[PDB]
């Protein structure tokens, strides 16, 4: 049972999300003079505080509590240790919202226990492909089309309730707030993620990684392995020259995108992700946040031929904190992030993203299997993890889609 989120306006059972035939809203329309005005009550002892997220210190304080208290692997192997310059970048793009940023503080020492994040984010959202066929067939076509347009809606992220505090029911008022700020600003819909099983995903994709530097992953992953390398000797030899990488990039035309791309990647970014059922709309401006270098942060190389730009490739960085070991505090990985390609195979493209992050220090290239990430698992040597990342609505009614129909990044 689900004391929260039974009482929420999302889907209650796989067999709820089974039968939906149609996107929409799950709740009554209600208007922004129906909520309520004063921040959701809390205990005497907290305070609600909305931290500036362009400053450096309140970043920082941010930083420490998601060092801390953030995101652990199911073994508790891996905590995420996003950086501060990292999420000043997430979480103010383009006209983003200071009042969805929500963190709850100790009162009479200013503890930072919690916090909790929206950003804008304009989304396709309408009916899936498969649906809109069988909506054709049965006469239903308008009503499958009605919330086609993109959606100005919320992305939220880094909930987290500090170690001392878990399982005393902090999270359901954090995103009641959250829901209460957002709708205050005439927002009814959020999109999420998450790598738990809550109610109920539209869909759900693994993680995937291959490894950069096989030294440093074995150190940590365990002892003397892994399980189909144990015969030889040499297994680590086996090993370095099963994931090594040339030191240049090969494609002709790759260079760092600059900000005269801007409307070149938008056009082809656009055409690309418009072939997938959820995706999200970028302006020029959200190009130039999202996709434009940014040191130690997020990294984007355009092929360009002829002085057009014909594809291009991005990853961020999130470096997770290594919870058990010694020899190393810190893995350094590079997640894909978006891409498009018109003029060479999606595996020659990613071919390049390996190189310049091996290049650039990263150990270990992450990614879900959403867009068209399969099409280059097996060729440049992605493995699975233990990991999925489950993607969800708030106040949306949506038929269950394949992770390949999912075009939304999410940091
Ligand atoms: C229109 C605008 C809408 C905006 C809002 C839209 C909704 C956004 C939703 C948020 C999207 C966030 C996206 C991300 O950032 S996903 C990343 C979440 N963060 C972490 O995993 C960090 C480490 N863990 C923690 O900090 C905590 O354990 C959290 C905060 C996760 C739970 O704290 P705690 O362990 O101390 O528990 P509690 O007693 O306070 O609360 C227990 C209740 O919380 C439900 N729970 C557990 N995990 C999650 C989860 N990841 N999303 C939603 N709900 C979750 C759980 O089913 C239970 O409800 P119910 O089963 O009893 O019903
Ligand atoms: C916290 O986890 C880490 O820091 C992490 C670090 C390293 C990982 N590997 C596993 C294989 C060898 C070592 C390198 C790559 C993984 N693996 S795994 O299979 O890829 C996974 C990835 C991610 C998770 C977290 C669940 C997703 C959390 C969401 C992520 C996106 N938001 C926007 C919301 C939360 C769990 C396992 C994880």
């Amino acid at each position: 049972a689900h004391a929260f989120w039974s009482t929420q306006p999302v889907p209650q059972t796989e067999d709820e999300t089974e039968k939906i035939v149609f996107a929409g809203p799950m709740d009554e329309p209600k208007t922004v003079a129906d909520i309520p005005e004063e921040p959701y009550p809390i205990a005497s002892t907290f305070e609600w505080w909305t931290p500036n997220m362009e400053a450096a210190d309140d970043i920082h304080a941010i930083y420490e509590l998601l060092r801390d208290n953030y995101v652990e692997d199911d073994d508790s192997m891996f905590r995420f240790n996003y950086s501060e310059e990292f999420l000043q970048w997430a979480l103010c793009p383009p006209n983003y919202i200071p009042d969805w940023h929500v963190a709850v503080r100790r009162k009479a020492d200013k503890k930072l226990l919690a916090f909790i994040a929206g950003v804008p984010v304009t989304l396709r959202m309408g009916t899936p492909k498969y649906m809109k066929v069988k909506a054709q067939e049965k006469g239903e076509g308008e009503e499958a089309a009605k919330y086609d347009e993109p959606r100005h809606i919320c992305e939220i992220n880094f909930l987290c309730v500090h170690k001392q505090l878990r399982e005393k029911r902090l999270a359901p008022i954090l995103i009641k707030e959250a829901t209460r700020r957002v709708n205050r600003t005439n927002v009814w819909q959020a999109v999420y993620t998450a790598g738990v099983l809550l109610p109920t995903p539209y869909a759900s994709g693994q993680y995937f990684h291959r490894s950069l530097n096989p030294e440093k992953l074995v150190e940590i992953r365990f002892s003397g392995i892994p399980a189909q390398y144990q015969k030889f000797q040499n297994p680590m030899a086996m090993l370095k020259r099963n994931y090594q990488l040339p030191s240049a990039p090969k494609n002709s035309g790759l260079r760092e995108m600059k900000p005269s791309d801007v409307p070149q990647v938008r056009r082809i970014l656009m055409n690309y992700l418009d072939s997938f059922d959820v995706g999200p709309v970028f302006s020029d401006a959200e190009i130039s946040h999202y996709l434009l270098p940014r040191d130690g942060v997020v990294f984007t190389y355009v092929v360009e031929n002829d002085k057009k730009v014909t594809d291009f490739f991005s990853f961020y960085r999130i470096p997770s904190t290594v919870i058990g070991n010694s020899n190393y505090n810190l893995l350094n990985a590079a997640y894909v992030h978006y891409y498009a390609a018109t003029s060479i195979p999606l595996h020659q493209l990613i071919l390049d993203l390996l190189i310049v992050a091996h290049s650039r220090g990263f150990d270990v290239c992450n990614m879900v299997e959403i867009l068209d990430n399969r099409s280059f698992v097996e060729q440049l040597k992605f493995g699975a993890g233990d990991g999925h990342l489950r993607y969800y609505f708030y106040n949306w009614a949506y038929p269950k889609i394949k992770p390949s129909q999912v075009a939304l990044v999410m940091l």
